[PDB]
């Protein structure tokens, strides 16, 4: 946000994205360090993993953390149509 | 039981059996060893 005002030349913005990149170098940092004892907790191995906690033989609980490095969080979805030359009443129907 | 949970690694996991091979050791020995006057009772020849 503080980058998306025309105050600030291309210069300053440098500074801007040259922190991202140290604090986005901390995020999955912190994925691929939190563990237990080697096992990786926010990395996205430590899916379908059990904990007996019955008296008999397979009554468990069950935990599937998923993964959270920098390069599978945030991904969204950008569309853009052609420039539109014509003109008429439209009505969109998102399907689904 | 404990070893059927996942925050234990396969080192762990290797240790717990180590010690189960001692146990059932030591059962095979009790087994293998009351007897009488040489009769072994807890074997499967004191039949009838």
């Amino acid at each position: 946000t503080q980058a998306a005002q025309d105050g600030q030349s291309l210069k300053t913005r440098t500074m801007l994205q040259a922190d991202i990149n140290k604090l986005m170098e901390e995020l999955d940092n912190i994925a691929n360090t939190t563990s237990f004892n080697g096992k990786q907790l926010l990395s996205g191995n430590f899916t379908n993993q059990e904990f007996q906690i019955g008296a008999s033989s397979n009554q468990t609980v069950k935990a599937t953390i998923g993964a959270t490095q920098s390069s599978k969080i945030g991904v969204t979805r950008f569309e853009t149509g052609a420039q539109s030359f014509t003109s008429g009443v439209v009505g969109l129907t998102i399907k689904n």
